[PDB]
This record gives structure tokens, sequence and C-alpha cells, in this order.
DNA sequence: GTTTAAAGCCGTTTAA
DNA sequence: TTAAACGGCTTTAAAC
DNA sequence: GTTTAAAGCCGTTTAA
DNA sequence: TTAAACGGCTTTAAAC
DNA sequence: GTTTAAAGCCGTTTAA
DNA sequence: TTAAACGGCTTTAAAC
DNA sequence: GTTTAAAGCCGTTTAA
DNA sequence: TTAAACGGCTTTAAAC
């Protein structure tokens, strides 16, 4: 599964709040990404919409 | 604040799933991502850490 | 806030994993379910509906 | 498994907001907050702990 | 001094 | 057209 | 929380 | 031309 | 032995 | 009608 | 990723 | 009686 997510931008918002980030931290946070997107889309379904909104996340 | 999302992958795994992409969806995606990030450096101060790890998110 | 969780069971259930409970562990659990319902009601609104769904947590 | 959630507190609490309850509601959220409270364990052992604490959920 | 792991730089190449 | 990834190298830190 | 039964809503289709 | 029926869903109440 | 915090019991009372 | 909360008491464990 | 512009869909309302 | 217009939304493509 292709990283969907910014690791240089990630890497930059956790630092600017103080923080390091592991070496795994960044796929973790990726696979919280598919799982949000895969809830959504269960969401899209259940209102009859074919089209992913916002609010679906 | 920067977009930590990789918009044509994101629409690209959507609609590979069946579904179409909403022109403000991605932004709404961005925002729960800033909130799980959020949620995961409260995690990793309660655990007197400096480091965030994939656990955290 | 009023507790909307079984604080018995849900210790019963963390227990049934090999885990014991913080003093203020339930308490935490309290307020990430508020949260979940709040989430939910924007999502039924969002679908022009009255009526929550388990689709909508 | 068994209902973690006050049914009636959830339904008024909803209520309260402006918005009726499905039949099926209640089991969904139970079924999400089993989900956080698996999501909290994983944290809790990921930091060497035997007990789960509030920021784990 | 050692180990472990994370940051920071630099240069190149796709990818977005 | 531009930035993000990436992979090698060195630094840095913590604790023993 | 449960059961039982009645009300109240909403949308569609005859029936009056 | 219009309202009454109807059937599913949720609410509500009482009492244990 | 001490401290800190969590479990486990018991009995009563609402609350669900 | 039933179980969950609750508050006091003792146990237990970890580490110093 | 961005911009520009064209296609394709869907639902409603005249127009032909 | 029927289809064409129309206007919003998303997709798609090309090239930088």
């Amino acid at each position: 599964k292709d990283t969907l997510i910014v690791a240089s931008k990630v890497k930059a918002y956790i630092k600017s709040k103080g923080f390091m980030t592991s070496g795994d931290a960044v796929d973790g946070l990726n696979e919280k990404l598919y799982a949000l997107i895969d809830d959504a889309l269960k969401r899209t379904e259940s209102n009859k919409r074919t089209t992913v909104r916002p609010t679906d996340f």
C-alpha cells in the first residue's frame, strides 16, 4: 500500500510541537490514514452516495 | 497549516474502492490527520517521551 | 457531564485482556465517548437526517 | 460481548442535541467503544505497562 | 567509549 | 515547475 | 433495562 | 380533488 | 518498612 | 426486577 | 501539484 | 409528449 502522507511535512509539524519522529512512526500514521478512509467509504455508501465528503471522515 | 496528504494518491485509492472525491474532501481528511497527530503528541508526552512512535497514533 | 459507560463492565473486559484500569481511566474513556457521539451528530446533520445511525459513529 | 454503554443516558444526550436514536445506533456505538479500548490496550502494552491510563484511549 | 536511534545535510530524480 | 523522497554520512544524545 | 402497547411522523395510494 | 389508510420506525410511559 | 495505587469484598440504594 | 455504583477496608505489589 | 478547458452526469423546465 | 438546455460538480488530460 502506497504512502498517502507527506513524510517531510509530518516530521516538520511534529518537530514544530517540540518532538522527534521514530523511524517507523510515519508508516504507523499511514496505516491510521487508510483506516480513516475505509471508515469514510462505509459512511458514504451507508448514505447511498458515490462521492466522499469531508463529513464522511 | 500545510497539506500532510498526497491528494492524487488518496483520490486514486478512493476511486479504486469505487468512489468519487468531493472538491473539499481532502481538506476534511487533512483536518482529521492533524487531530490524530495532536492526540499522538499528548500520548508521547504522557509517556515521558520526546519521540513519537507508531503506537502513539 | 454524566458517565455514559458501565465502569464495572469496562474494568471486567480490560481485566479479561490481562490489564488493570487506572483510577481516572474510565473518566478518560467517557470523554472519548462524548467526542465520538458529537462527531456522529455532525455526520447525521450533514446527511440532512434527524436520526443517528450506527454508520454515523 | 456485553454492552459497555448506558443506553438511556446516550439516547437522552443525543435528544438534548436535537436528534433521535435509531434502533441499532447504540449497538454501533458499542462496537466503536470496544475498538477504542482494544486500541488503548495495544498502547498500554507498547509502553511496557500493565495499567490502562486515560492517555492510552 | 560504546551502542542505539534520530536529526541534519547534500545532491539527484521522480512524483505531485 | 517544484518539492519530496531517498540513501549515505556525520553529528548528537543518553545511560551504563 | 425490559416488556407491552399506544402515539406520532412520513410518504404513497386508493378510496370517498 | 382530497384525505384516510397503512406500514415501518421511533418515542414514550408504567411498573417491576 | 514504607509509599502509591489498584483490586477485591461487602452491603445498600438508585438507576437502567 | 436487577445490576451498577459507591465508599470503606484490607490486600497486594514494586522498588528503594 | 497546478492551471485551463472540456466531458460527463444528474435533475428540472421549457421549448420544439 | 419528449428532448434539449442548463448550471453545478467532478473527472480528466497535457505540459511545465
